[PDB]
């Protein structure tokens, strides 16, 4: 692609110090501030039940590859205009590999 | 996305008009000309074992979403240069979005 994998150990713990506070990735888990993200991939945005997104997101309609999901972390805002996810990104590519790699394989 | 669903209906004649010749699509299908397609979407390019792909496919390591799928479609060789799918390629992005609706009904 234009991902290549990395760490999913070491983006499990990107993902408990940077997306936790917001987000649930188990099959079951609760929507919190974000929304639960098991089976996120393949899916299109704005698409988890009981879970009140922006206009923004749905609109937007992506469909969430781990290339997507590569420049989102970047800058979700950049990315999606008038998000109301409050998360500044992830500039570093080795950092987002590793953490796209965690969730290809936790929310499965 | 950039992709909007079509007829799974009109679809599956394209596939049979248009594909069958190289292609199965059913899970326990068998590789003809060109891989059985079964679970394509999310997998990259060049991963179906017992198939043997051309350098190109396989370096190209496209993740095949609706999306991808859609540029793949309309001009192969342009996308993939080298691959040796000789199919010319689906111009109408109408067609394309039958044919993709289809597809992704029937893979999975
Ligand atoms: C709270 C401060 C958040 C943190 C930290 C992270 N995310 Fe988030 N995310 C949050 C909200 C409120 C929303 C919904 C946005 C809306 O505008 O409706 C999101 C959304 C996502 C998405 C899109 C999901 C979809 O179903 O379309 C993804 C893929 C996502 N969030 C992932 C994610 C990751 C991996 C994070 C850690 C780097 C992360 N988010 C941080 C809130 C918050
Ligand atoms: C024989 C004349 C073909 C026709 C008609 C179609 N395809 Fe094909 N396809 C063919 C070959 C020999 C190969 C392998 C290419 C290589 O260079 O190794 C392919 C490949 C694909 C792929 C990529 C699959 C992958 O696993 O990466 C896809 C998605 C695909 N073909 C789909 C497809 C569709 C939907 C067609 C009808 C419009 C179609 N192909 C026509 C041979 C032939």
């Amino acid at each position: 692609t234009e991902f290549k994998a990395g760490s999913a150990k070491k983006g499990a713990t990107l993902f408990k110090t940077r997306c936790l506070q917001c987000h649930t990735v188990e099959k079951g888990g609760p929507h919190k501030v974000g929304p639960n993200l098991h089976g996120i991939f393949g899916r299109h945005s704005g698409q988890a039940e009981g879970y009140s997104y922006t206009d923004a997101n749905i609109k937007k309609n992506v469909l969430w590859d781990e290339n997507n999901m590569s420049e989102y972390l970047t800058n979700p805002k950049k990315y999606i205009p008038g998000t109301k996810m409050a998360f500044g990104g992830c500039k570093k590519e080795k950092d987002r590999n590793d953490l796209i790699t965690y969730l290809k394989k936790a929310t499965e």
